[PDB]
């Protein structure tokens, strides 16, 4: 037997407890379940519908006069749970409790987090037009791309997900957080993940980027950028070093370039190999350096294609040039980070 805690933040939540509860009960209905009602002090009656849905479901309700914000909230539930097994999820039946069963299933069967997943096959989000969709979708690809951890999770920013309580034990989970599952998929211990299919119901983003750049602060990916560009300057160094050598013993500029810019390359990558990267290197050291030169390349495409783009919009030269470089040394990381050195 096993205990499931289904936490439930609430505020100005009330003509869906009803047929939430009866909803749940249905689905997890024999299974050992509680339900966790965190209240910020809802001017809505709720909590005051909790306590007497209380005696005729597994309810404890929890009431914060002095503290409001939906992820800590949940930080709450993880600390008032007594079950093994958690489920977050919303009030407003956006999240469907028939597919509960399908989550705690899949904890059952050997995964330590079950994420209901509106963008893997079989998920929809219904009612939600394709510009909206959209944003979304690739919201969460900047999240995918810049936290190399969740690459494969395709809906790391679900509010409905189900976890051992295990993956949180002595863990401290920013109250702050934009969104509970990613500080869970970031700072929690775990194994296995899974995305469970589900039809989303019916009834910012800067506040997300700051989100991403704690987490990427917090994985030591902004480190790894910040001796990313110390590696960088070292090239600058060796490239016009050898350069201005190279001229000086009769070799033009045109064509002095031409190896200067590779040696400069070479030294580039070598101490990233051994620096940036040293606990995420595999395969040949001849096939690393094979893919930094793809990525050094890639930049420079990236570049050129920007700047004449912004030019033709009518951007300033002098910013259409300082975009092309910066858009081209973010491509050049991300590219590195995951391709060329790929764990
Ligand atoms: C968006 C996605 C989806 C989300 C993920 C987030 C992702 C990680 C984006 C982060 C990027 C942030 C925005 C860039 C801020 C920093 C920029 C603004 C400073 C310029 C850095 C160089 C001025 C240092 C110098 O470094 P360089 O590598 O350029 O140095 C050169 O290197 C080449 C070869 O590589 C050599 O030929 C040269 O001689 C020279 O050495
Ligand atoms: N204690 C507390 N509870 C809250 C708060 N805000 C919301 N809750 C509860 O959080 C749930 C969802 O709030 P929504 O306002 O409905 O959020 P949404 O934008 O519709 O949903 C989006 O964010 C969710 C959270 O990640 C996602 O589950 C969903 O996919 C979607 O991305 C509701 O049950 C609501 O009562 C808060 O500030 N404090
Ligand atoms: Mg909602």
């Amino acid at each position: 037997s096993m205990k499931v805690s289904v936490i439930i933040p609430t505020y100005n939540e009330r003509e869906n407890l009803e047929e939430l509860f009866s909803r749940i009960d249905n689905a997890l209905q024999g299974l050992n379940y509680e339900i966790v009602v965190v209240d910020d002090d809802s001017p809505d009656r709720t909590w005051e519908k909790a306590q007497e849905l209380s005696s005729k479901y597994p309810v404890k309700v929890i009431r914060r006069t002095k503290e409001k914000g939906l992820s800590s909230a949940v930080i709450r539930g993880f600390k008032e749970a007594s079950g093994d097994v958690f489920v977050v999820m919303d009030a407003d039946l956006q999240h469907p409790p028939e597919v509960i069963p399908k989550l705690i299933e899949a904890i059952k069967n050997g995964s330590d987090i079950a994420i209901g997943s509106r963008y893997v096959k079989g998920g929809k989000v219904e009612n939600w037009p394709f510009y909206r969709k959209l944003i979304s979708k690739g919201a969460i690809m900047v999240g995918r791309i810049a936290l190399p951890k969740i690459r494969d999770i395709k809906d790391p920013v679900s509010g409905f997900f189900a976890l051992r309580k295990e993956v949180v034990e002595g863990v401290e989970l920013n109250p702050i957080g934009f969104k509970i599952l990613m500080e869970i998929l970031i700072k929690g211990k775990y194994s296995k993940v899974v995305e469970v299919p589900f039809t989303f119901g019916i009834r910012t983003i800067f506040e997300y980027l700051r989100h991403i750049y704690r987490l990427m602060k917090w994985e030591g990916e902004i480190d790894r950028i910040v001796k990313f560009s110390i590696v960088g300057l070292s090239g600058i160094l060796v490239n016009e070093g050898f350069l201005w050598l190279f001229v000086n013993l009769g070799i033009p500029k045109e064509i002095a370039v031409i190896p200067a810019v590779e040696l400069s390359i070479l030294n580039n990558f070598f101490w990233n190999d051994i620096w940036t990267f040293k606990d995420i290197r595999r395969g040949s050291i001849f096939s690393r350096l094979l893919k930094f030169h793809i990525a050094a390349l890639s930049g420079a495409v990236v570049n050129f294609i920007v700047y004449w783009i912004l030019l033709f919009l009518g951007i300033h030269y002098l910013i259409a040039n300082l975009v092309g470089i910066v858009l081209s040394f973010g491509v050049r990381y991300v590219i590195n980070r995951h391709v060329t050195w790929a764990t």
